[PDB]
C-alpha cells in the first residue's frame, strides 16, 4: 500500500483542435500538457481544476466535465500522484503564458504525441473518442514505463 496525492489536468478540448500548454519549469517541463496541478485543502478536485486552469493558462470555466483517473507510480518515490482528469469544450477568454505554461492549440490530426508524457499516447486517444478511463503507469524516470493498465470505464 501506497500513499497518493492529488493532482488535476485539464484538458481545452474543442470540436478540432485542443489547447496543451508546453511546461516550462518543474515537474514534466519540455513536454506539452494539459494544465493541472497539486489539489489544494477545502476545495473540490473539480474546483482544483479550474482554478490550476485559470492559473496557468488564464481560463476561467464555469463547468468541467471528468473524463478519467491515471494514477503514477515513480520508481524511487514512494507517493503515487493521483491525478483527476477534466475536460470542457467551452471557454470565453483567450489562453496567456503564465510562468508555468506556454498555452499552444493544435489540430486534432497535429497531436505532438512526441513531445508529451509517454502514457499520453494511450489514454488520449480514448479522451479524443468521449470514453472514460482509468489508468495506472510506473515509470522509470521520466521516459520509460515499467509496467502499466488502462481500461474503458462507464464512470470515472
Ligand atoms: N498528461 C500527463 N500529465 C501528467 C502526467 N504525470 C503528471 O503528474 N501529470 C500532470 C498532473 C498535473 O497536471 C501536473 C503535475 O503537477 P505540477 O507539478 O504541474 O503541480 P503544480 O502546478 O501544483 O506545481 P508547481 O509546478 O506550481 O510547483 O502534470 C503524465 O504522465 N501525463
Ligand atoms: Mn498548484
Ligand atoms: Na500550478
Ligand atoms: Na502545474
Amino acid at each position: 500500500m501506497k500513499a497518493s496525492r492529488l493532482y488535476t489536468l485539464v484538458l481545452v478540448l474543442q470540436p478540432q483542435r485542443v489547447l496543451l500548454g508546453m511546461k516550462k519549469r518543474g515537474f514534466g517541463a519540455g513536454r506539452w500538457n494539459g494544465f493541472g496541478g497539486k489539489v489544494q485543502e477545502g476545495e473540490t478536485i473539480e474546483d482544483g481544476a479550474r482554478r490550476e486552469l485559470q492559473e496557468e493558462s488564464g481560463l476561467t470555466v464555469d463547468a468541467l466535465h471528468k473524463v478519467g483517473q491515471i494514477v503514477f507510480e515513480f520508481v524511487g518515490e514512494p507517493e503515487l500522484m493521483d491525478v483527476h482528469v477534466f475536460c470542457t469544450d467551452s471557454i470565453q477568454g483567450t489562453p496567456v503564458e503564465s510562468d508555468e505554461m506556454r498555452p499552444c492549440w493544435f489540430q486534432l490530426d497535429q497531436i505532438p504525441f512526441k513531445d508529451m508524457w509517454p502514457d499520453d499516447s494511450y489514454w488520449f486517444p480514448l479522451l479524443l473518442q468521449k470514453k472514460k478511463f482509468h489508468g495506472y503507469f510506473k515509470f522509470q524516470g521520466q521516459d520509460t514505463i515499467l509496467d502499466y493498465t488502462l481500461r474503458e470505464v462507464d464512470t470515472v
